[PDB]
Parts: C-alpha cells; structure tokens; sequence
C-alpha cells in the first residue's frame, strides 16, 4: 500500500537547450522563430505595391517606349523593381538625385499624370523629328513619351521663353533634360545655334545648364548622352524655362500627394492577391513571433531578423525513456498528479490545481516574451549608390549590429528562462510531495522515491483522501502506532 | 499554544509583473523610469544656451535687420531655435553647406564678431545703395549687416582686388555672396559689366563664383536670389577676393574656437535660469535612473528612451496559502513570528533575516541602476529635403535603439521580479526550517505554517526558540504524555 | 557519531559581484573580458596590410617622388596611414572624391600597376619639363611619376584628342589631373592658349574641366593648384581625353579587381609578421572572448567593445548544507561529505554530485561565450570636414552600441553569477534530504548539516549512506535507550 507523486511523460523528440544542460527532450515546447512566409509579394497594409516589369523607375517615370504607358494605379505602398532592370534610360544619360526621387516615390497617395506643356506651345521648334534608335517602339524610332526633345525649325532655333503656374492644389513633379551633342557640325544641325544653355527657375530653383560637346563612348548605338533633372513645384509656384538648344522640354508632369515614405524593393516574386503587415523579397511574413530569419530587407511592422536556425523555449516538463526517479508515461491525463495501488486497484491521478497552476504560468511565460516586442516599426532596404559606398557600410555597420544584438539577447534568453522553466518544474512537484508529507506524519514512511510506504490501508477513497486534502490523520493513528514492530 | 512564522502586509496598492505572473500586490516597490521633466529650458553642464529667438543660424550670421546685431554670450552648449523662424535670409537666395555650418556653430567655446574689412576699403564703389524692402529695418529698405552689397560708382565698376591675412591667432569665419541679376538690364544698372566673376581663393579655396542672370519667381517680392557662402580661415592664411560685379562683400567675421559638438534644438520653451546634465526640448531631466519616456531628441547624458508607461520593480513582499497569506499585524521587519501564549500575544520580527533581505533587494535596484553607461549624445534632426535617405538611417538607428532598450527593460524588470518574489518565500521557508529543526516532536505541524506545542513555552522560551537556543531535553516528556 | 554535508574551500582571493551582493570571494571563476594584445599590426587571415609609411594613399597612388616605393604589395586586407602622412599631395591642390577613392582601395584582391599612355604618344608636347620644386626628390625639381605634366612645344599646344580602349579583362583605375595657373601670363608661357579646356569621355563619365586662373595663398611655395580625377574604366569601354591645355594626363594605370571591404587604419606601430582575425590600432587580438576593452576601432572578427574592466563570471563557490561550510581539507571536489566514528575522522567527496556541477557551470561559461556571432567588420573614421553629420551618426551608432553591451553584459555577469551560487546551495541541499531521508529514525540532525548516529556507525556503512545503499533493516533501533 502506497502513494506516489510524479510528473509527466509522452511521446515528443523535441529537445530544448538550457544554459547549464543541452539537448533536453521536453514534453512540450513553443519556438518563437518565424521560418514561413507566403512566397508572394501582397499588399502593405491594404495598399497595392507598385510592381515595375523589367523597367526602372527611371524608365516608367520619363516614358521609355517600351515601359507601361500609363500604370493608373494612384496609390502605392512600395515600389518593386527586378534587381537589374532592363528598359531603363533608352537614351544614355543620367536623372540627377535619382536615389532621393526614388525615396519620394517609394510610398505615395496620389499620382495623377498631367498634360502641362502642350506641343501645341511649340510654334518655331519641331516636336516631330526628335527621336532615336536607342528608344525604340515597334523596331521605329521613338523617345521618351513624357518629354519632348525640340530640334530647329527653318534652320533657326528662336530662344524658348516658356512657364508654368502649378494652379492644381497639389505638388507637381516636374522633368526635364539637357541633350550634349557630339560635335560641333552636330550641334549646328540638330539645334542652329553653336553655343546653348538651358535656365529654370521656381521660387527656390535656379538653374544653369551647358550641353558638354565631346567625344564619348558608344552606349546604346549613341556617343552622346541626355542628363535628366527633376523639381517639386509647389501650389501657386510657377516653373520658369528659357532656352536657345539642347533642351528636352517637360510635356507631361505627376500631381504627387505623398504623405509616406517606404523603399524600392528587389524581388522577382510575383503578386498573390494578398494582404501582410511585413513583407520580405522573397515571401510575406503573417506572424506574431518576436523574431524571424527569412530575409534582412522587409518592410513593415516586422519580427526582429536573427541568425538562429531554432529558437525553441520550453513549455512542458523533461521527458524520460532526485528522489522521483523518473515521469510516467501512464498519466496521460495530467501534468502533475499521484499514483495509487492499493489493496482494490492501482490507478493513476492527476492533480488539476497544480496542474492548470502551472499551465497559466508556463504561458504566461511565453506570451509575456513575445509580447513585451510590441515594438515594431517600419523599416526599409538598400539605397545608396556607387560614389556613397561609405554611407553603404554604415547601414551594413548597423544591420549587422543590430543583428548581433537580437541574436546573442534572444538565444540567451531562451537558455536562461528555460533552465527556470525546468526549475519551476521541479519546484513544484516538491511542494506536492511536502504536502503529503504534513497530511500523513508517522502514518507513512518515508521510501525516498516520491513514494509514500502506507503503515495503515487506504481505500481507493482514503487515495482520494490524501488527494483533495481530505484525510484524517487520527482516524487510523492507532493502527499505525501498532504497526510498529 | 502555538508559533507561526509569516511576512508583512502593507495598505499598498502598487502592482507589478513578472515573467510568470501579473498583477501582483507588493509592499513596497520602485520604478526605474523617469517621467518628469522640469518644463524648462536650462544651462548644459554650466553653458548657456544660444536662443536665437525667431530668427535662424543663417539670419544671425548674416546680419539681419530683425535680429540680435551683439553676440551676449561669446560661447554656448546648444542653440535653440524655432520650429519654422521667421527671420531668415530675408533677401532670396542660400546658404552653402548650411546644415554642416548649424552644425559647426552647435556648441562653441569662442565666438567674437571683428570687422575685417572695413567699408572704407572701397573706395571707386558704391557702399550705401545696397538695399532692398525685403530687408526691411524701421520702415525702411535695409540689408544685412555683415556684408556688403556692392554697387557701381560713376557708371564704373573697376575690378576689386582685396586680401585678408588671419593675424588673430583663432580661426575666421567668413561670409560672403553673389547677386543673381534678373535681367541684362538690371545688370548693367547696378554693375555696369555685362559679364561678370567672383574668384576666391585661400591656402585650400579655390572658388569661381558667375551669376545666373534668369526669370525667377518672386519671393519676398523680389526675384532675385543671394547665394551666401563660407569658410574658416586658419590662423596665418589670407583670403584672396576678385571680382567685377555682383559682389557681397564680407564685412564682419567671427572668430571662431571650437571643442565639441551638440546639435541645434528646436523647441518654444523658455529659459529657466538652471543647469542640467541632461535637455530635452519639452524640459530638462535631473535623474539617475537608467531610463526614460520624456523625448526622443535630448542633448546630454542622458537616460535611455523607451516606450514604455512604466518599469516597476517589487522590491517587498506579495500583498494580501502555505502561509496563510501576510501578516497587516506585523509593523517592525519583513520576516516574522507569532507567539499565541497563555503568557502573551504578539508579534516579532526577525532582525537579521529583514536586514539581509532589505539590503539586497536594494543592492537589485541600485544594481541596475548603477550598470547603465551614459554618454554624451546629442540627438538632432540636420538634414535638409535632397537628404531624406540619411535621415531613414538615422530614423532606423533611433528606432532600433529604442527597441532594444524597450525590450530587455521590459523583459529585465518581470525576470527579476519573479526572482524577487522567490526570494522572499525561500527567506521565510528558511525561517520555517530553522524553528522545525529544533522542534521535531516536542512540537507539531499544523501544515499552516504554525507549529503546535506539546509543551507550555514561557514567553522567554518563545525568545529562544527565535534565538536558536530551545532544549529539546527540557521537556521532552511532557510530549511523549501529551500524545494521547 | 556524527556525519556531516559540507562544501569545498580554497585559498583564492577572487571575488566576484553579484545582483544582490558585491565583492563575494569565490573559488573558481572566468573573466569572459579580453584585455591583452600582442602590440603589433599583423596579417588579416592570412593577408598582409597594406602599410603606406608617412604617405597618404594619394601620395602613393599618383606616385609621389617622396614616398618611398613604388607598388610593392599585390594584395592587402587593409591600409595602414600615420594620422598626418607627411607626404600626400607635393604639389597643392586636391583629389576628387578621395574618402571613397580610400574606401574602394582598402581592401584589393589584385592590383597592378600598368603602362596606359606612354610619353612616345605627345610628340608635339614637351613631356620633360613637367617639374616643380613642391616634389622634390633628390634636391631637384620632380613630380608625381604616375602622371605627366603636359608643357608647349615650339610655343604651341596642339590640341589633344586620345582615347585609351582598355583590352585587359580586369578594370582599370585611372587619374588625371587638371592645373590652375597663377596669372594670364604663366597660362600664355607654360601652355600658349589663354582659354583652355580639359574634357574626359566614359561609357558613364562626362567631363569638363576649365582651370581657374586666381590668386591664392602659397602651400609649399606654390600659389598654384592641381586638381586630380579618378574613374573606374570597365573591361571592354575606353576613355576619351580632349584638352587646350592644363592636362596633367595619365602615363601609368592600376589594374584593380575587388572583391570585400575593409577601412583604413590609422597607427603608428609596425608589422609583427603575425597574422590575427581581429585587428586594432594598438595590437592584434587572439581571443574567442565576447568581450573586448581595448580599442574601439577594430578591424575583422572581433568580440563586442565594452567600456568595463572587469567581467568576472562565478564558476565555484563561497570561500572562508553546512552553515559554516567551509571545508578547506577536501580537496578532490566540490560537495561531499565527512565521517567521525572509532577508527577515525576524514573528509570524504560525492563524485557523481560534484561532476554534474562541474558540467553544469562551464557548460554556462562555454554557452556565455560560444553563443555570441562575429562577423566580419571594419570600424574606421572615413568622413572629410564637410561630412561631420554622417560623423556623428557613426558615432552615436558606436557610442550606441557600446551602451548596450556594457549594460547587457555587466547585467548578465551579475544575474546569472547570483543564479549559479544559489544552485550551488540547492545541490549541497539534495546532498543532505538524500542522507537525512536513508536515516529515517536511527538518526538526529543537529543542525549545522550535521547528523549524530544513536546508533555509531563506522567507516563500512559510512560508503552505504554515501553510496545510497544503505540497509536499514540491517542494523537499526539499537540503541533507543542512547536518546533516553
Ligand atoms: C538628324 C539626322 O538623322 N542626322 C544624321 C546626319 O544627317 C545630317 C543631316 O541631318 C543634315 O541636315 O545634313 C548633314 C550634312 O550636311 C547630315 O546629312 O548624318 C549623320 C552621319 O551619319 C548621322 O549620324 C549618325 O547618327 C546615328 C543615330 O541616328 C540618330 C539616332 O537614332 O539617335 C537619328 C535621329 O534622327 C537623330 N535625332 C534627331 C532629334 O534629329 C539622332 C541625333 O542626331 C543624335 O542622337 C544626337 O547626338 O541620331 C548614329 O549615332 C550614327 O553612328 C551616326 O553616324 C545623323 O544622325
Ligand atoms: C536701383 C533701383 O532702384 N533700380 C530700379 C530701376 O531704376 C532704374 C535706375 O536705377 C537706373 O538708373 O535707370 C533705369 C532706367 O534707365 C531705372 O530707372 O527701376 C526698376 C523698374 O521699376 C526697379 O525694379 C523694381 O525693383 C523693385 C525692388 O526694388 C529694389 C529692392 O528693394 O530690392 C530697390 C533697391 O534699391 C535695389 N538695390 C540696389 C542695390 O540698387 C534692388 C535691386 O534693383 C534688385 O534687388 C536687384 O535684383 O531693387 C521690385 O523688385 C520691383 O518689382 C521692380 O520692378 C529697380 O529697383
Ligand atoms: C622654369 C622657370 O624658370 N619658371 C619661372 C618661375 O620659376 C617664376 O616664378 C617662380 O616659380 C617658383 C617655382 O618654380 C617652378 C616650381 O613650380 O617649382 C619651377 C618649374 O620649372 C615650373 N614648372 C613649369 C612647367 O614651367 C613651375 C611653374 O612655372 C609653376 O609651378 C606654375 O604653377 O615653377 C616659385 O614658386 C617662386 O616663388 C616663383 O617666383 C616665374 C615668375 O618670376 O618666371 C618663370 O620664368
Ligand atoms: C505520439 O502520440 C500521438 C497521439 O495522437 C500520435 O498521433 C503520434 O503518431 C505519436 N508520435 C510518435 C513518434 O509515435
Ligand atoms: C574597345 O574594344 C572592343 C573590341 O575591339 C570594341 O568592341 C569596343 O567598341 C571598343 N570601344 C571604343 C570606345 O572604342
Ligand atoms: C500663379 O497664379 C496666381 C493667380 O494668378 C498668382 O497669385 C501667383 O502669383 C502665380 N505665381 C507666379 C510665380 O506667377
Ligand atoms: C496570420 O497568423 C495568425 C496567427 O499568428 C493566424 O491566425 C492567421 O490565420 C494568419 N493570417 C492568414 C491570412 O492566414
Ligand atoms: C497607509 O499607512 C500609512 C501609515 O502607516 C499612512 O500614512 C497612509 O495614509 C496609509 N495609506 C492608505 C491608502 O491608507
Ligand atoms: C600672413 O602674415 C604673416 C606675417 O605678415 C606671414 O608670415 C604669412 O606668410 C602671411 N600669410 C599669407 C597667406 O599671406
Ligand atoms: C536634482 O535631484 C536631486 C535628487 O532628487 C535633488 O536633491 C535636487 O534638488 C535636484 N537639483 C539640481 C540642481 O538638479
Ligand atoms: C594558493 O595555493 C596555490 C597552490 O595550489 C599557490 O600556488 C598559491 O601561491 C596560493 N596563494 C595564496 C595567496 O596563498
Ligand atoms: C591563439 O591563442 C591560443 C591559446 O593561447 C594559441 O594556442 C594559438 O596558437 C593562438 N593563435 C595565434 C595565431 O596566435
């Protein structure tokens, strides 16, 4: 006749890591590491991305022939460009700021394309013989849709004097371009006048461009190039042009609101008609976990980007093949209860109070960590250029900072607490065992297994007397004084 | 008859968490954020601040008629400014590298304004005509006061040559600018030269200036545009100026001696006349705690800004079991006894065990305190709108700090605080065991945390037991009768 | 007659602090702080620096005649400089983009210097008398080797029109460079052509550079100023170079082929003919610490910068459940056990207890130090005058990260020091339930972790308590009579 007080033990292969043991198989275990995404690029937070195909923002912006006449989609939440993508500048050349223009573009709340300087505007200069082989549309020579590339008219180029008064209630962004001819019998026969400029002027713009007349290499079939600049004119500013030759005219302009900001991502993935809070190039992240290890450059309210294959904290109790020698594989009805085998039947019980006492406890324990990351922000990419390497390694200076913080905290973490966990573990079968202890003083011997040795008969009722605390420790006292022998 | 041993209880309502359990009831407790801020604008590390009041860095460097002509005070820790000043380059126009200038010009151990170049030293020019209404002074067209705008002299504008040789032992700054005319006519009226230069040159300058004679829109009324630009001049260098027209000449310099940097603050506040290691723009913070939730933008040493309401950290005993619960009777220790005797009723308090626990849950606080590095840091916005990338990295940077200071304080504060509540239980089990070893049957186990005796203790006896010194053999036959 | 439960006890003086308590003595213990350096710059895993020698890496690029040597080193892992090179730039003037120039060059896989531009190419320029006393060489007029100065021949100046196609498959670092003449007449009697020009055509570059005939202050006697150019030249593209006058145009270029990056350092302290993972201005570490406080600016595979002196983990125990504990006699382990009977009195220790604890805390200090991720960095100040905000910016991420380690470091030493002396004591107290359990009644507890035998038992059953099989029914009771 005997009481025994054990733990739990099931049939898991989940092993967790403590900061004093390694490789303990557990019972129960909750990793908080984010492994899945959707393979998708979905929407940000109700918003659609703006997804270029194989074109830059260079290209869509400006009007490549081979580039989406108009996209129409007014809002966006970020741009996706392939990683080296392929249209792009037809015409060789450059778009000056092109890093920041692609910053203010990243996340806006309207775009509306608008007819600013008609070719109508154009009565000396021809607006039809500005083309090229470099921007080509159907094998047939062709320019950037948005501009307009004025060469003479009647060998003679009479000086353009031309503005614009941005009455809508919105920013307008604004190009324009400088075309640098090859040589001066080219200067002369694309624009009469030998030496040029181009001036524009807003409240805060003041500008002076100079075609540069030398010899090039060949970059799309063409030794000349065309510099690109752009502006925001303000509501009730007035842009101010004026020119003699080499000028690439603005004809259509952008109504830009843009209350955001988000970055240009890299990515080949295709759209899934989805919505996420954290989006990665290579998948959406729909979690809650603190931390993940999918990709380095999400976007979003995201976990923290770790280097750790597995971060799995432990939420059960040590499992097996100190006095308790082991756990039984028998009690499949609790966490921690007792066993009885008396002169009746043997059977075993769990302890509910104790049990739920510590189930709250041990998720209490999860959510708080996973929780208490209630921290989470926006975030962004890569953005820097060739000439700001330096500005390049200081991000990668911080990512990686950064990296290494969240990694060495959380995988600490987890082995600190997890060694607790087992602890609390232990702590609390202990308890039980003194509290059987303080119920039956000399009416039992003390076995040293978690075993109780019963002088006097327990019932299968007396079991469940000492279980729920209803036992009478002098109603059998007498037997047990005479058991002595 | 009978012993127990317990722990305080308080009327306090302050609650913590730990890391297993939430919303706990404490005796006593600390809160290692600080919330206050004392409103004002003060005195860093004992160096007054600059408040440049409605106007900007380029206004009072320049000489604006709506700003302070005097520099007060010849060194400062910080400048404060306004959100969007209102006195700024009041003709329209820039000034070069002016986020690296506010920033040279943040914190300065010596600024002293010197005229360099008297207006006496133009003598074939015009000094005197060289106003504008957009520079308004007194109901009248003014201009800055430390430069000059150039005029021609009899329909002539000779070409200047002018060097300044640094003879002043410090380093120089120095300012000056170009005119951009709006028309070939308007040229000619104030420079008779149609085409027109400004060359300078230093031990390191080597600066040609042309002017941009083109339609603009008006600002201010006018438009034309100023563009201002500077230097620093080492301490035996000259600076060499050329030009023919659209010449802003400099008149005044500073001399400049700078040994560390704090950037620009934008704040309204007002100037309390007080001294902080630590300033925010809505108020300064005179704490020692490691961290806080008062700004994002402080200048000093500083606490670390979290988002979170509050860091409590238990530092008692849970409030009201194995023990029946605390005892609200016990007024002199934390850990404690209870003597039910035909003698007397009372309570005691252990002097030791209280002491050894009050002093290391102090040294848990003070620990954490005390850990926390705190270096000079001045958090600044300075990048201008063709900046905007640099400013998401700073953002990130800021952003990322915050929450990992967030995090580990949150999860450092509910794990200690599991083990704080842990060690007072394991402290008064200690106490339970102490009084059980002594008695094994001359007592016997409630199970309630009280003890029940076979014998009769005199009150000195109940002393005893607390001191460690009871005698079984005193009366050990007295239980082995009582046991019927 | 009696049997006690005690702990080990040494002679060591170090103490270690802990969350609730500072300056424990302990008896084993591990700083993960590392602190020593061998005080030489050494090979980067497995590759030289490359230690540049009172000259700057425009010196040595554009071939200054002061600096020593020509190329020497075909691979480096990083660039040593002085922090004031002596000989930089012999003539005055500038390079541009210089700060990224040094970035890209501070860690090359291959590099070569090759002849571009032969002087058998300038047949009606004078190739020989391009000197100037600003570089000096051996008391005589000299100039940078890797460029030539272009001069008038036959009071002439043919314009050049040259194009260089680059027909290696490596690229090709190439610097030209641009002279500003003093006054009209030094233009006229150096290069015969008042207004001249200097254009540089790429796949990707566009130039145009026009001298700036000004005065300026003399560096090095020279009131005159050469302003150098560099671009990357693609494996199939070619420059195009077209000038009036003012050329200082390639003779000689570098093959390059990049493939990481690094940063410059700046020391004074010379090759070791060592080779290290982790770098610093003052000395090379060798260490798998986490931790370091030796120099902020570290290149490679370095530990975490602290500003702490001191991180000292607990691997043992107290020194002078047993109150007094303290048992300096045992010598071969940590707990263990101690018998007195007729034969005699000794200690005695529990192999299987004192392992596991021995397991325990170095598994604690291996996973303290193993679990800390290096990567590869390369910490290094690379920002010009006009750059100081991007400046403060690393510095606030450095200072930054330095605050957190510090804290999380310090904070870990001391919570998880207090943790591992409190398992300790619940080991030495499973040491003692164990016996005190086996001695159901034929035994008493005094108190102090000791146990006195009624019945005395002698050194055969001392091994069956020790060993756990000990036979109660064997002997027992024998002597209720010896309590009386
Ligand atoms: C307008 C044109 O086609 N010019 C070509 C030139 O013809 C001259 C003619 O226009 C003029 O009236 O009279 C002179 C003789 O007095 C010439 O007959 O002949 C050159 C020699 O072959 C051509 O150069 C070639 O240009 C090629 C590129 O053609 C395009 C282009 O597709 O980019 C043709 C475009 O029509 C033209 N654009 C405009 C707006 O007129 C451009 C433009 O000239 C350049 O892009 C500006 O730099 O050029 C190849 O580059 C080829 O290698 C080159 O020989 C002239 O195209
Ligand atoms: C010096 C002056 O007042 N010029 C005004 C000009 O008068 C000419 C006269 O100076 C010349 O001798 O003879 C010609 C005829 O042969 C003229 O009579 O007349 C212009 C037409 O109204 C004025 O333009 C107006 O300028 C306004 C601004 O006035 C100020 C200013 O307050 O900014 C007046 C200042 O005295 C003057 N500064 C200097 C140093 O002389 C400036 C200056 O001209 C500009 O700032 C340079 O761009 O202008 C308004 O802008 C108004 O809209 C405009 O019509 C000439 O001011
Ligand atoms: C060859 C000669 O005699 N030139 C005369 C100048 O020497 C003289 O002005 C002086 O120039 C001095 C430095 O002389 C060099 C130099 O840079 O070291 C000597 C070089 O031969 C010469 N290089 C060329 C390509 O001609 C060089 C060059 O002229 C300048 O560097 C152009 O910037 O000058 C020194 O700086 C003296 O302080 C200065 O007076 C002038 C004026 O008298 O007449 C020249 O004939
Ligand atoms: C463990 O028990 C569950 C009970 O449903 C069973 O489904 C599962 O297959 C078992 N796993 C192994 C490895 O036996
Ligand atoms: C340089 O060489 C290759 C092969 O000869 C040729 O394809 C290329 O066009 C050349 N580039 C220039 C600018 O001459
Ligand atoms: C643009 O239009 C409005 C209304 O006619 C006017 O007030 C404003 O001054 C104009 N801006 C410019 C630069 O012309
Ligand atoms: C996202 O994750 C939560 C649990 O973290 C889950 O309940 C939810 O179904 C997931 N979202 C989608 C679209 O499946
Ligand atoms: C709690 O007790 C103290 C005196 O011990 C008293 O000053 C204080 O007002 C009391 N607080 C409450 C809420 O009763
Ligand atoms: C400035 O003054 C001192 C003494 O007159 C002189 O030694 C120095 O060369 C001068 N510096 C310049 C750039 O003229
Ligand atoms: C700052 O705080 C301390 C501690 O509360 C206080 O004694 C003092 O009045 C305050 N004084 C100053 C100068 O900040
Ligand atoms: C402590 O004992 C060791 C021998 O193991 C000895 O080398 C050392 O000098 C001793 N230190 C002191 C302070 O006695
Ligand atoms: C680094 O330290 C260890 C231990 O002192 C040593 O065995 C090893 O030789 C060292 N390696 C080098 C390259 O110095």
């Amino acid at each position: 006749d005997q009481i025994c007080i054990g733990y739990h033990a099931n049939n898991s292969t989940e092993q967790v890591d403590t900061i004093m043991e390694k490789n303990v198989t557990v019972t129960h275990a909750q990793d908080i590491l984010e492994k899945t995404h959707n393979g998708k690029l979905c929407d940000l937070n109700g918003v659609k991305p703006l997804i270029l195909k194989d074109c830059s923002v260079a290209g869509w912006l400006l009007g490549n022939p081979m580039c989406d006449e108009f996209i129409r989609v007014p809002e966006w939440s970020y741009i996706v460009e392939r990683a080296n993508p392929a249209n792009d500048l037809c015409y060789p050349g450059s778009l000056n700021d092109y890093e920041e223009l692609k910053h203010l573009l990243s996340r806006i709340n309207h775009f509306e394309k608008i007819l600013i300087i008609p070719k109508s505007s154009w009565p000396n200069h021809e607006t039809s013989l500005g083309v090229s082989a470099a921007c080509p549309y159907q094998g047939a020579p062709s320019f950037f849709r948005n501009v307009v590339w004025l060469i003479k008219k009647n060998d003679a180029y009479p000086t353009i004097k031309i503005s614009y008064n941005n009455t809508n209630r919105e920013d307008l962004l604004i190009l324009w371009g400088i075309h640098h001819s090859n040589n001066a019998e080219e200067q002369t026969n694309l624009y009469k006048n030998p030496t040029t400029y181009i001036s524009v002027g807003t409240s805060t713009l003041n500008q002076r461009l100079v075609p540069k007349i030398a010899t090039r290499s060949q970059v799309n079939g063409q030794r000349g190039r065309m510099d690109f600049f752009w502006t925001i004119l303000k509501p009730d500013d007035a842009i101010h042009f004026e020119s003699n030759g080499n000028f690439i005219a603005p004809e259509y302009a952008y109504k830009i609101v843009k209350k955001g900001d988000s970055t240009i991502m890299k990515s080949g993935v295709e759209y899934g008609h989805c919505n996420t809070k954290c989006q990665t190039p290579v998948g959406a992240i729909n979690s809650s976990m603190p931390f993940h290890n999918i990709h380095p450059l999400t976007i979003g309210e995201c976990p923290k980007y770790v280097k750790s294959n597995k971060l799995v904290l432990a939420t059960g109790l040590r499992n097996s093949p100190g006095f308790i020698e082991g756990g039984w594989q028998g009690m499949v009805d609790g966490w921690y209860g007792y066993h009885h085998s008396n002169e009746q039947g043997s059977g075993y019980a769990a302890d509910k109070e104790s049990t739920q006492k510590a189930i709250d406890g041990v998720t209490n324990k999860v959510n708080s960590i996973i929780d208490k990351m209630n921290t989470q922000f926006e975030a962004v990419g890569r953005e820097f250029n060739n000439l700001e390497r330096r500005i390049e390694n200081l991000n990668k200076k911080m990512e990686d900072g950064f990296l290494d913080v969240w990694t060495y905290n959380a995988e600490l973490l987890v082995l600190m607490e997890n060694e607790r966990t087992l602890d609390f573990h232990d702590s609390n079968v202990k308890n039980l065992y003194d509290k059987v202890r303080l119920q039956l003083r000399d009416n039992a011997k003390e076995l040293g297994n978690g075993c109780f040795e019963f002088y006097h008969k327990c019932d299968n009722e007396c079991m469940e007397s000492v279980r729920n605390g209803t036992y009478d420790y002098p109603q059998y006292s007498e037997e047990a004084r005479l058991k002595r022998e």
